[PDB]
C-alpha cells in the first residue's frame, strides 16, 4: 500500500508499506528515500506519535493515509 | 512522551520523557541538552518542587505538561 | 524547602533546609553561604531566638517562611 508522509519542509514522501510493517521498518523506509537516520525521527498519525515496536496495522493505518514526520536533532 | 520546560532566560526546553523517569533522570536529560550540572536544577511543576527520588507519574505529569527549571548556584 | 532569612544589612539569604535540619545546620548553612561563624549568629523566627540544638520542625517553621539574622559580636 501508499502512505503519505509530510515533512516540515513541505515535502510529501510517498512510501510502500504493508499494515505488517514496524514504525521501525518504515523510519528505515525514509532513511533510504531521504537519508535521514531513524534516531532524528518522529511519526505522527492522526495526532498520535508513534511506536518504533508497532506495527502500522496496531495504529489502523489504512492505504493512502498521511502521516506527519517531525525531526528531533540529538542535543535538542 | 514530551514535556515542556520554562526556563528563567524564557528558552523552553522540550523534553522527551517517560513518566517512569526519576527526577534526576529528568535533570540529567537537561544536562544533556543544556548543559546545566543537575545540582544547580530546581524543577517546578504545578507549582510543587519536583524530588528527585520520586518519578514524573508519581507527581501526575501528563504528556505535553509544562514545567519550570529555576537555578540555584552554589554558594548562593 | 526554602526559607528567608532577613539580615541586618537588609539582604534576605534563601536556604534550602528540612525540617529535620537544627538550628545548628542552618547556622552552618549560613556560614557557607555568608561566611558567618556560627557563633556570631543569632535566629530569630516569630519573635523568638531559636536554640541551636533544637530544630525547624520543633518550631513549626513551615516551607517559605520567614527568619531574622541578628549578629553578635564577640566580645560585644
Amino acid at each position: 500500500m501508499q502512505i503519505f508522509v509530510k515533512t516540515l519542509t513541505g515535502k510529501t514522501i510517498t512510501l510502500e508499506v504493508e499494515p505488517s510493517d514496524t514504525i521501525e521498518n518504515v523510519k528505515a523506509k525514509i532513511q533510504d528515500k531521504e537519508g535521514i537516520p531513524p534516531d532524528q525521527q518522529r511519526l505522527i498519525f492522526a495526532g498520535k506519535q508513534l511506536e518504533d515496536g508497532r506495527t502500522l496495522s496496531d495504529y489502523n493505518i489504512q492505504k493512502e493515509s498521511t502521516l506527519h514526520l517531525v525531526l528531533r536533532l540529538r542535543g535538542g
